[PDB]
């Protein structure tokens, strides 16, 4: 301990010690000395290992990924790197000794403790533990789960505890498994990473790596079996409960979606014991299995660590007009874990993508399975619920698989994971335990997700990405002390020209190759020059409305001093949703589009919403990544399905006659909003007929042309515009769905969501019951508002119509102040603090009439 | 359930049922009927076993030794005595299913409950548990230890808890093991304790007793190993702590006879983890092993 933790200004001492051990370990010419040295070395290494574990358990893992890795622990790694083949063996034994008290269910209860943040306060605890004399001889005298899984949780639909200590031992076990994997990771490079790094270290060879790997696998089999058997049993119980939820009647009070002391407790216990006894023989067909997952935190830690090991091994293993062409392949968000596509030419568009079928189906906390359509030891599913039968089957399956270096230098070492299954790749296991994983990916994210590179964060939905979004956008905002100020009219024509001109004067007088990072974005209206946030929200709204209008533009050439008057955007296909209209493709138009891209970057940088509802292929291009056949469903679902039907017809026995009868050629009509007329998909395309054999090219070119070629210059302009404000790295987290939640927020005003973010303040002096009745009245009116009237309400209350898609979306929070009783006055809202103030109206009718009249007086003054 | 617990003034019904099962189990001259009857019988017996366990767990054991043995449970014993060779096998499986959630360390936490003193209040709890419809388809639309051992106890020298549920499952397991033993106890006298007691029961033979005993032993080996290994480990830790108490100096404040929040708790946990790691390789020569016995209530029952 003291040599490592307390020589806080030295390292040559430790190096000398290691050099001595290495020299004597190589003293082969002296009899017995070899074995003596090995015995000495091992006895030292176990002491090093204790010091290492104690330190590693105390120091809290930095949630920002940092190389703080304090020098005590760095020194430990140096020892293990220098003495590798021995270090591995002793580490197995420390790992084994740490897990058994939990794996047998024996361990002591303890109170909890905070992990230590500073190096100093981490180190001090170990001093008081190693500053000890032997006893003298006698003197000479947890984010909450979705409804499809809530029934499986003990939830509401210091003292010691056993579970504390069971969990912390699993936490500690994971560390050692990672470290063993890391050391196995160094082996191929070792003939370089010895001599280029450390004065002395043990020589080792391919033959030794084999035997180390043999040894390491064996020591993991018991904990592996224990993990696997419990996981299979859990996944089975979850999937069965879901199938029953589908087949059963939600009107019944015992349905999973619908749902005293001693006797209720004896009820709970008896329900559990009866469910246990039933489950063993599959006598459990028509009631939910009794289960809680919150106890299973220790298997969550162990599972996470055991994947770490296999994942590392896999990194050592890896080191047309066909329907198989990349255009037709499923894309980002669509390719499920270890899954194979429901083929879009065999499956209806309506069914292949329920989100592309129904665009308003997207929610922040919807399960990914909905939006893109629901998808040997691993091939057979977790069918049995019983624990015991799974364990027995696991062991039988394991029995099925049971039933200088010459040649390779270390750089050529070809390890893998091959036992328990013949090949494991982690995608398969993410396929097998899919629901257990997703549930852990909500419940345990704060804790098991804090492990370095914890596989739970890969199941991280919208909010995980948004947690990074605030940190990055606020970091980009706070690095600059220079504002953006825009003074504009409310008139559509003046608004567009003035906004774009001032953005060019701001952009061009700052370096045009550096992102427009700003401190604050401030907006003032002419004849209403109120300023800052709510005014700027009203502006983002109004400027978006100006671009989406079907009225003719003013001459955009006015923007160059800082006619192509076609409307800026149109709705392609049979969506309510927009793509840029190319107009006459003049530079003035592209200049305008490049400024519009800047507006997206600015709103996001400020965490402010921009109500511009762009199509998926447009957004993929803005993100700078590839567009596929599936995005043509987001261009035009009716045309995508008609071309799917055309492909189904190419698979019909009369395809040559049907394609002759349709009279199709490689030329397409464009609407006026796409530039008009008839355009050839390939040169001479009017004279080239579509046949059942060339149709795959025709459908490809049709889709590619309509999504990209028609708008390539507007798209090039807007993307440049976004990069003019924000750095490229910020795009890398996102698919179009995520970008939608951040840019547009929740367009659907979910009243329960708005309730949860709303606070009520009272200035009226009236009693809590009248206040609660008035609060009920208000929400019952907002519930009865049409979605438009709700959007107008939030626009009145905040100067933006969409709800932010989270608590993190609000800056500041929405609030309602109840003022003293008045039936004459209207409700009024300071949108620059997003706060509404309402009189205590004498009746629900007056509250409704006054509220609706206020939000429908759309001429809002910029308070 | 209802035939056994709620016919509180009759027994001939149950006897008729058993006589019918026995007759058909002896219908050897009819093809297939034999195996059909065995399958039927087993499926009935597991239901009897659930009814029996539920009742046995609720009724508090009378601390004055009394033959109150309320008639529901007496009837259960009558069934198992009449169908002995089959009853034994199904009882093994119920025992096995009850212990595994504890023996793997998995089981749910629960609040505690009082065992029921009266027959009536014991019986009522089972009614509300068996008065149930399947879910419909979607419509068409502790005296304190002496000083030589006190150091080994977590002591001072409703909410749910894991340990409650771990303990009560062990309590429940013991009942079934006793009942299996009792039935094995009847076997020698059976050629008298059938015909002198009950209108009908299964014929059985020495060869069958052998095979039953083989089966019963196998089903106990896992829990036996688990019990033995923990007990040996515990006894070792206790005896070593005593030997050290003899050789050491009681003047030292760390002697077993002589003896802040978060950091003290992290102290306790680290002392435990360090004692665990030391103990694995006999690197533990001069400090007391960190231990508490109060958790081990489930191995005590087993």
């Amino acid at each position: 301990h003291c040599l490592i933790v307390k020589c806080t200004a030295d390292i040559l001492l430790l190096d000398t010690l290691l050099g001595t051990l290495v020299k004597e370990l190589q003293n082969k010419y002296t009899p017995g000395r070899r074995e003596e040295a090995i015995a000495v070395t091992m006895r030292f290494l176990r002491s090093v290992a204790r010091v290492f574990v104690i330190l590693s358990v105390e120091m809290a893992s930095s949630k920002k990924k940092n190389n703080f890795i304090p020098q005590p622990i760095g020194k430990c790694k140096r020892v293990f790197q220098a003495l590798l083949p021995y270090a591995v063996e002793e580490l197995c034994n420390v790992a084994e000794s740490l897990i058994v008290p939990v794996r047998m269910g024996i361990a002591r209860p303890t109170a909890p403790f905070t992990l230590a943040s500073t190096s100093i306060d981490a180190m001090q605890g170990s001093e008081e533990l190693f500053s000890v004399e032997p006893l003298p001889p006698r003197p000479s005298s947890a984010a909450q789960a979705p409804r499809s899984m809530q029934w499986a949780v003990r939830n509401t639909q210091n003292a010691s505890s056993y579970l504390t200590s069971a969990s912390s031992l699993a936490r500690a076990y994971s560390i050692v498994i990672r470290q063993i994997s890391d050391l196995m990771g160094l082996i191929p490079k070792y003939n370089h990473l010895v001599y280029s790094q450390i004065p002395a270290a043990v020589k080792l060879t391919y033959q030794d790596a084999v035997n180390l790997q043999n040894y390491v696998e064996e020591k993991l089999i018991p904990t592996w079996n224990w993990m696997v058997s419990i996981m299979d049993s859990t996944e089975a119980q979850l999937r069965y409960g879901s199938a029953l939820a589908s087949a059963g009647d939600p009107g019944h009070p015992n349905h999973p979606l619908h749902a005293q002391g001693m006797m209720s407790a004896r009820g709970d216990f008896l329900n559990y014991a009866l469910s246990l006894m039933r489950s063993h023989n599959d006598e459990h067909s028509d009631v939910l299995p009794v289960l809680d997952v919150c106890s299973l935190k220790h298997v969550a830690y162990v599972f996470q660590a055991l994947i770490y090991w296999i994942k590392a091994m896999n990194q050592q293993t890896t080191l047309e007009t066909g329907q198989n062409h990349p255009f037709f392949r499923r894309s980002d968000s669509m390719t499920f874990l270890g899954c194979i596509p429901p083929n879009p030419f065999e499956v209806p568009l309506a069914e292949a993508i329920p989100l592309a079928d129904q665009p308003h189906l997207l929610q922040p906390n919807a399960r990914k399975e909905d939006l893109f359509g629901r998808p040997n030891c691993l091939e057979v599913l977790p069918t049995k619920m019983s624990y015991a039968a799974n364990l027995k089957n696991v062991m039988n399956m394991q029995n099925r698989q049971k039933k200088e270096s010459e040649g390779p230098p270390l750089t050529s070492f070809r390890p893998q994971c091959s036992f328990m299954g013949m090949v494991i790749s982690h995608d398969m296991l993410l396929g097998r335990w899919r629901l257990s994983l997703e549930l852990f990916g909500r419940v345990f994210m704060e804790d098991v997700g804090a492990e370095p590179g914890s596989i739970l964060t890969e199941l991280g939905g919208f909010e995980v990405k948004e947690s990074k979004f605030r940190r990055e956008m606020e970091k980009l905002r706070n690095q600059q002390s220079r504002d953006l100020s825009l003074e504009v009219d409310r008139d559509r024509d003046l608004l567009i020209q003035q906004t774009m001109r001032q953005l060019n004067n701001h952009f061009g007088r700052r370096c045009a190759t550096t992102p427009m990072a700003v401190h604050r974005v401030k907006v003032t209206f002419k004849d209403e020059p109120g300023e800052g946030s709510g005014v700027a929200r009203s502006f983002y709204t109004a400027i978006a409305q100006a671009f989406l209008s079907n009225e003719k533009l003013p001459n955009l050439e006015c923007i160059q001093n800082a006619d192509d008057n076609a409307p800026l955007f149109y709705q392609p296909g049979k969506r309510g949703f927009y793509t840029p209209r190319p107009g006459k493709n003049t530079e003035a138009r592209l200049n305008c589009f490049r400024n519009i891209g800047r507006i997206l970057g600015l709103c996001l940088l400020q965490n402010e919403l921009c109500p511009i509802t762009l199509n998926r292929h447009v957004i993929k291009v803005l993100l700078g990544r590839k567009v596929n056949w599936h995005d043509f469903a987001f261009f035009d679902p009716v045309m995508y399905e008609s071309l799917r039907q055309l492909i189904l017809a190419s698979q019909s026995s009369d395809a040559d006659a049907v394609f002759s009868a349709m009279d199709l050629a490689f030329a397409i009509d464009l609407c006026k909003e796409e530039g008009g007329g008839q355009v050839e998909l390939i040169p001479n395309g009017v004279n080239i007929p579509v046949t059942p054999q060339n149709v795959y090219e025709y459908v490809r070119k049709y889709a590619e042309h309509r999504m990209l070629v028609v708008a390539e210059q507007p798209l090039h302009a807007m993307r440049k515009g976004l990069l003019d404000v924000l750095p490229k790295n910020s795009l890398e987290d996102l698919t179009a769905e995520d970008f939608r939640l951040l840019v547009n927020g929740c367009g659907e005003v979910n009243v329960q969501m708005l309730i949860s973010f709303t606070s009520f303040n009272d200035e009226s002096g009236e009693n809590a019951e009248k206040l609660l009745q008035f609060k009920r009245w208000f929400w019952s009116i907002v519930e009865k508002m049409s979605m438009t009237e709700r959007q107008d309400l939030v626009y009145f209350w905040t100067s933006s119509p969409s709800l932010p898609a989270s608590e993190e979306g609000f800056q500041p929070m929405p609030s309602i102040t109840i003022r003293p009783p008045d039936d004459q006055h209207l409700p009024t809202a300071n949108t620059c603090i997003s706060r509404l103030y309402v009189p205590l109206y004498s009746s629900k009718q007056i509250l409704k009439q006054k509220l609706l009249l206020a939000i429908k007086t759309k001429n809002f003054g910029f308070v």
